[PDB]
């Protein structure tokens, strides 16, 4: 019920998105909605019930569509379980995956903290 402002949204929380971007090869997989017809994987809406990539993340910050900051969360969550869920443990998106987890847990701590 706590509303926060978007613009206070973007500026603390866009710093830990950027850290996730950076990643490269990691966040190649992740920076646009995965599309199964032009990757040749027709099966993952069958396996994936609700996609989320970056670029929505980041449209959703930059468009002030997130009430508080436990919304981005769970976006970035979902996010890295659709790939866990989806690719197989051997395979380089699952690891790429597990990475991107490592930076995001290692540094959205302090940022949720600052937001109070
Ligand atoms: C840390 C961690 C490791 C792993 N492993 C790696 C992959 O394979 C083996 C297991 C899976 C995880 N799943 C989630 C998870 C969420 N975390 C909140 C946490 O970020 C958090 C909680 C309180 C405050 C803050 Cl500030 C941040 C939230 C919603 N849904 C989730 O699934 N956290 C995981």
């Amino acid at each position: 019920s706590m509303i926060f402002k978007p613009e206070e949204l973007r500026q603390a929380l866009m710093p830990t998105l950027e850290a996730l971007y950076r990643q490269d090869p990691e966040s190649l997989p992740f920076r646009q909605p995965v599309d199964p017809q032009l990757l040749g994987i027709p099966d993952y809406f069958d396996i994936v019930k609700s996609p989320m990539d970056l670029s929505t993340i980041k449209r959703k910050l930059d468009t002030g569509q997130y009430q508080e900051p436990w919304q981005y969360v769970d976006d970035i969550w979902l996010m890295f379980n659709n790939a866990w869920l989806y690719n197989r443990k051997t395979s380089r998106v699952y690891k790429y995956c597990s990475k991107l987890s490592e930076v995001f847990e290692q540094e959205i701590d302090p940022v949720m903290q600052s937001l109070g």
